[PDB]
């Protein structure tokens, strides 16, 4: 349970400011009816966001780090998954997933 409390900090610093310019896409659900997307919730069948990471941090809904870590890679996979390489947030996403990526790896 150590091990989650080092999640909740990579949480913290990914919704900081020092990343703020690639990683505001992520802050809240992709509102698809706000955007203009007519086909997002049938191409991705499970939603995710950084906000909804901390709601279930906050809700004790993981049971370890590794639950922590298949929600915030389930969020780029979403972003990969619906948008063409060439996109602009997918190249937020891979900075943003270069971040998470570097501090999930320097966990105990
Ligand atoms: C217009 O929406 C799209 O074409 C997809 C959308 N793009 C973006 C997006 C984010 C940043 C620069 C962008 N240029 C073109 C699209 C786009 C997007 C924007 C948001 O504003 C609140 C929220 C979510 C996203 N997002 C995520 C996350 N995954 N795909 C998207």
């Amino acid at each position: 349970p150590e091990q989650l409390k080092h999640c909740n900090g990579i949480l913290k610093e990914l919704l900081s400011k020092k990343h703020a310019a690639y990683a505001w896409p992520f802050y809240k659900p992709v509102d698809a009816s706000a955007l203009g997307l007519h086909d997002y919730h049938d191409i991705i069948k499970h939603p995710m966001d950084l906000s909804t990471v901390k709601r279930k941090m906050e809700n004790r809904d993981y049971r370890d780090a590794q639950e922590f870590a298949a929600d915030v890679r389930l969020m780029f996979s979403n972003c990969y998954k619906y948008n063409p390489p060439d996109h602009d947030v997918v190249a937020m996403a891979r900075k943003l997933q270069d971040v998470f990526e570097f501090r999930y790896a320097k966990m105990p």
